[PDB]
């Protein structure tokens, strides 16, 4: 528990540490950054990179890729139907398919998933992915500022093994998965990812950008938290763009 | 044959004419697009727009919809290896799957998916989409400058109606196929298509760009076709952007 806030375990990789604090001005967090061709790193604020907050809505990545495995939704039939319940967000007042569901980031449409899914096999998946603290507390919503928590580092790290690795996750499901995810998409780059965005008194105090870009010559794992001054999901994507970008990933 | 370089079916849908001369310059040819909120169709030069020729490599869209159908090539699995034959195009002598070979028009890949389909099943097919002429001569690269022939104006409808239908296509299929098709991809549109090129003594004859863009508020089919001037693939491309631009399909 006294540790359960950190991931400590060294990089067994070669590691740059950058400077990008003027591109996140009043704000406050972490860059991440893999490189597949490199095989190396490069971290913005390692101190705050190693410590665990909530996923918030990037755990839908791992949501999508348990209800793929576990037949819930499939590649010929991701739609689910609307409970004719208002939400706060009028994109999720609708019927939904996975891509539909990640991109406006329905909530209820990954509740939905996370209600079919059994606790030892979640368990299991956290323990094969070493997803953060692996913590699941009540099993209900655990991952919305609740018991699991995970490390801006270890997002990228426990992505790119899942996506990159022969798991037991088939090929197919992380097309699917990825052809959800994806943002942009141009001569020189396709970008894929998945913003999370926490609000507590009205304040946001938790904002994630996970993903990853595919270039001619390079692919590349990346996320952003913000933990202070405007740490919203859409706020992590801006900042994370525009650092891809003055380092010249997309170009 | 003599009624089989023309398809003279009356449009039962509205349609207008346009007037993109300036945009098509020094090369001719036609520009067709349908929307599918409007039912209605857009053609400039109906007359050329209605002049039936060889689809080139836009035939491809065709050929990897069989493949899927016909499991040659799956969701899990499309990939095919090199015979070690050198090819004028560098991108053609390597492993290719469905995305590759799409991207990069690698004619072998879908010669060796032509190789496979039976051709009352081929033959069967082009009934029930009204592809063209639906002439497969000696079933030997019949789509390159051969017997198989289809219209600017087909091009879109037979598209249309093969995606948008419930036909005996899957959805999946239909899916993977439009993921080797994408393009772009930005907050605005996503644009698929597939480019055809025709070479006569070294001279460009026969031009292509067949595809279709999703908006936030409509969806549209489309093709260019050049006959003369500079009609390489590639031009049609240019010229179907600049064209979907000035209309603001891509905004
Ligand atoms: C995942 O981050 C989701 N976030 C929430 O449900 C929470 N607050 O959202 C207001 C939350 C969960 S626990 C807690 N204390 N707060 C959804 N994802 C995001 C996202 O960043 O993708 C949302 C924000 N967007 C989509 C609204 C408009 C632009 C960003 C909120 S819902
Ligand atoms: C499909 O159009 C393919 N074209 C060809 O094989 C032919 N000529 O290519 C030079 C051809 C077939 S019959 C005939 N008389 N000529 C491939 N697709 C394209 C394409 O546009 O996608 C290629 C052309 N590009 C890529 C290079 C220059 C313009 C665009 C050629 S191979």
């Amino acid at each position: 528990s006294i540790t359960d806030y950190n991931y400590k375990k060294p990089l067994h990789n070669d590691y740059q540490i950058l400077d990008k604090s003027k591109i996140f001005g009043s704000n406050s967090g972490s860059f991440v950054m893999y490189s597949m061709a490199a095989d190396a790193y490069y971290i913005y604020n390692e101190k705050e990179s190693r410590k665990r907050y909530s996923p918030n809505s990037t755990y839908k990545i791992y949501l999508a890729m348990f209800g793929l495995d576990r037949h819930i939704i499939n590649d010929e039939n991701s739609r689910m139907s609307w409970n004719h319940k208002h939400y706060p967000f009028d994109a999720w007042n609708k019927e939904q398919d996975l891509n539909t569901a990640m991109q406006n980031s329905v909530n209820w449409y990954f509740e939905r998933i996370s209600d079919q899914i059994p606790k030892n096999y979640t368990a299991t998946q956290l323990k094969q992915l070493n997803y953060g603290n692996k913590n699941l507390g009540s099993y209900k919503s655990y991952w919305m500022e609740d018991s699991l928590k995970i490390s801006n580092l270890e997002q990228v790290i426990v992505f790119k093994n899942m996506m990159e690795q022969n798991n037991h996750f088939s090929k197919k499901a992380k097309n699917q998965l990825s052809s959800s995810l994806l943002i942009k998409k141009n001569e020189k780059y396709e970008l894929y990812g998945k913003t999370g965005t926490g609000i507590v008194n009205g304040k946001y105090n938790n904002g994630w950008f996970v993903g990853y870009v595919i270039t001619n010559h390079d692919k590349y794992y990346f996320a952003t938290h913000l933990s202070d001054g405007k740490p919203s999901g859409k706020n992590a994507e801006l900042i994370s763009e525009k650092i891809l970008k003055e380092m010249g990933v997309l170009n």
